[PDB]
């Protein structure tokens, strides 16, 4: 689908409904349906993340296994031991197919490279707070298909979208 010569810039979230992201270093939610779609999506390829999502990693998954991690930070110094430390956004993008897996910040600062998003809504009444870490905001320019909700396991309901632009 992807010519090798081009650049696809993908984001790949999750979102409370009422779009909180990341809450006191970590996701405020626990959903392995999640996860596992995650994995599909990104499972081989280059996977970009700011810093303070590196940080947010639970022990057993960073560097995030099967992808090659690279991480966006100001700091020379960074230690992320089996991932890549880039200062800019441009060496960040460099392979025929990126993921953007978080934070934020970086969700931001990408978005408008991006084509693809691939987001998962957790069916959860988080309201914002101040410190939150939040989704994207997608503009007119953006479409999609948006999949029927599911309960997990744990009876929390979740949904899929699958957005993408020219
Ligand atoms: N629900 C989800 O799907 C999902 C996914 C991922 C993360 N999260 C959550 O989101 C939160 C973190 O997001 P966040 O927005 O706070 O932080 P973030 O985006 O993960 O990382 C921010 C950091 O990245 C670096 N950075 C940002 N822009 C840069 C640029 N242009 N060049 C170089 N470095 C740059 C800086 O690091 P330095 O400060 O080191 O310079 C900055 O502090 C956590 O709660 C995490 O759990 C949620
Ligand atoms: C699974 C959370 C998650 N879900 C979606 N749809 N997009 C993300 N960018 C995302 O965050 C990715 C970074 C945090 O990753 C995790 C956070 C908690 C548990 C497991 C994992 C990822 C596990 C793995 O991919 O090996």
């Amino acid at each position: 689908l992807v010519p090798r010569g081009s650049h696809m810039v993908g984001l790949i979230w999750a979102q409370a409904t009422s779009g909180v992201i990341g809450r006191g270093g970590d996701i405020p939610w626990r959903l392995p349906e999640d996860q596992a779609h995650f994995r599909e999506i990104t499972m081989g390829h280059t996977i970009v993340m700011g810093r303070r999502t590196w940080d947010s990693l639970p022990a057993k998954v960073r560097p995030l296994p099967g992808r090659r991690n690279v991480v966006l930070s100001r700091q020379a110094d960074f230690m992320a031991s089996g991932a890549e430390v880039v200062g800019s956004l441009e060496e960040a993008l460099t392979s025929p197919e990126t993921w953007v897996i978080g934070g934020g910040q970086v969700y931001a600062l990408a978005l408008p490279y991006a084509t693809r998003c691939e987001v998962t809504e957790v069916d959860i009444g988080l309201p914002r707070e101040a410190g939150d870490a939040l989704a994207p905001v997608l503009d007119e320019t953006w479409r999609g298909e948006t999949g029927e909700w599911r309960f997990s396991r744990s009876g929390l309901r979740y949904r899929l979208y699958s957005y993408h632009r020219s």
